[PDB]
DNA sequence: TAAGTTGGTTATCGGGACCGGC
DNA sequence: TAAGTTGGTTATCGGGACCGGC
DNA sequence: GCCGGTCCCGATAACCAACTTA
DNA sequence: GCCGGTCCCGATAACCAACTTA
C-alpha cells in the first residue's frame, strides 16, 4: 500500500551504537535481564569520548540527508489526496498511541466503570449458556433472543441496569473527589446526567 | 477542493428557532447586545409547548434524511484517498480547536512567556531602525545584518537572551507550583 | 515523542446493541 | 462538541531564525 | 451525532521496560 | 525531528460570547 513503502527515518547516534552493543552484551552477561543490559550501554555511551560521538553523528547526518532525497523522490510520484492520506495513516498512529497512554493512566486511577446497560446484564447472565461454539457465534445467538424478549421478560435487566446506574453515580461522586484530593481536576467532567 | 464542496449536517430544531428569532429580537431590541438576545430566545424556546417544538424537530430530521442521501452520493464520487483526505481535514478542525481552547485557557491562568532567543532580541531592538517601509522589508534585512554579525558582537544578544532564560526559570516554576495548588497537575512539564 | 531488542502483559477485532460525555 | 449571528479578538500568512517540550 | 466503553472470549497484533538525540 | 511560540507588524481569514439537541 502507502504507508508501507514509504521510506524510514534513520535512527539516532545513540540508537545505532546501542543496537550494534546489544547482541555484544547478551552474549557477555547471558542471563541478565535485556532492561538491565540497555542501561548498561547507555551508561557506556556516556563515557565515550566525544571524537567518538561524532563519528556516529556523521553517519547519522548523512543518512538524514539521503532521506530527504528518498521522501522527496517517493513525494514526487504520489498525488496531493495520497499525500493527505499518507499524513492521515500517521496521525492515526500518534492519536491510537495518546490514547492508550490515557486510558492506561484513568486504570492507574482506579476510574469507576461505566454503567451497565440491561443488555449489557442480559449478555452477561446467558453467555456461558448459549447456541454455540466460538464465542462469536455465542454472542450473536446471544443478541438473538434480545431481539425476541418482550418488555415484561425484559424487566429483571431493566431493574439491574437502574441499580447499576446508581452504583455509577456513587462510585464516581468519590472518584471524582478523589482526584481533586490529588491535584487532577482536569479528569472530572464537566456534564453529569 | 475537498471539504468545501461537501454536504453539510442541518442544524438542531432550536437552532433553527434562533436563526429566525434573533433578527425579529434584534429589531425590538436595537440597543441590545447578541449575547443578551440570545438568551431570551433560548429563555422563549424552553417555554415554548412540546407540540411547537415536534413541528421544529420534525423538519430537522426530514433534513436529516436528506443529508444522508447526500453524503452518500458524494463519497460515491470520492476516490478512496479522497475519502480518507476528507475525514483527515476534519480531523485537522477538531484538533486546531482543541489547541484554540489550550492556548485560550493558559493565557487565562497567566502562563509565562518562553524565553526570547538572541535572535529575538536582535529584532526587537533593531526594527523601527530597519532599511524599510512595509514590515516584510524591514525584517528581510534585519536578517541580513544578522548573518554578518561576527561572534564578538553576538556575544551582546547572547547574554541578553542567557537573561531571559533565567527569568523563564524563575516564573515557570513559581508558576508550576501555583499550578498544583489549584489543581492542574496536567499543565506540569515532564523534563526539564 | 519516536526509533532499536525480546520476552512478557495488554489492544484489536471478530460477531451486536446501546448509552454517557462531549 | 458543534452548528446559527455580529460585532470584536485571535489565527494566518507574509517576509526569517531559533529554541523548548515532547 | 459521534465517539468509546461496556458485556464475552479467543485470536493475533501491538505494547512495556531500559536508555538518548533530534 | 517536529511542532509552536517568539520578536514585529500589516492585511485578511477564521475566532469569542450567549444558548440546546443530538
Amino acid at each position: 500500500s502507502v504507508l508501507a513503502s514509504c521510506p524510514k527515518k534513520p535512527v539516532s547516534s545513540y540508537l545505532r551504537f546501542s543496537k550494534e552493543q546489544l547482541p555484544i552484551f547478551k552474549a557477555q552477561n547471558p542471563d541478565a535481564k535485556t532492561t538491565e543490559l540497555i542501561r548498561r550501554i547507555a551508561q557506556r555511551w556516556r563515557e565515550l569520548p566525544d571524537s567518538k560521538k561524532k563519528i556516529y553523528q556523521d553517519a547519522y547526518r548523512a543518512e538524514w540527508q539521503v532521506y530527504k532525497e528518498e521522501i522527496s523522490r517517493f513525494k514526487e510520484q504520489l498525488t496531493p489526496s495520497q499525500i493527505m492520506s499518507l499524513e492521515k495513516e500517521i496521525m492515526d498512529k500518534h492519536l491510537k498511541r495518546k490514547a492508550m497512554t490515557k486510558k492506561k493512566e484513568l486504570t492507574l486511577l482506579g476510574k469507576p466503570k461505566r454503567p451497565r446497560s440491561a443488555y449489557n446484564v442480559y449478555v452477561a447472565e446467558r453467555f456461558q449458556e448459549a447456541k454455540g461454539d466460538s464465542p462469536q457465534e455465542k454472542l450473536k445467538t446471544v443478541k438473538e433472543n434480545w431481539k425476541n424478549l418482550s418488555d415484561s421478560e425484559k424487566e429483571l435487566y431493566i431493574q439491574h441496569a437502574k441499580e447499576d446506574e446508581t452504583r455509577y453515580h456513587n462510585e464516581m461522586k468519590s472518584w471524582e473527589e478523589q482526584m481533586i484530593e490529588v491535584g487532577r481536576k482536569d479528569l472530572l467532567r464537566r456534564t453529569i446526567k
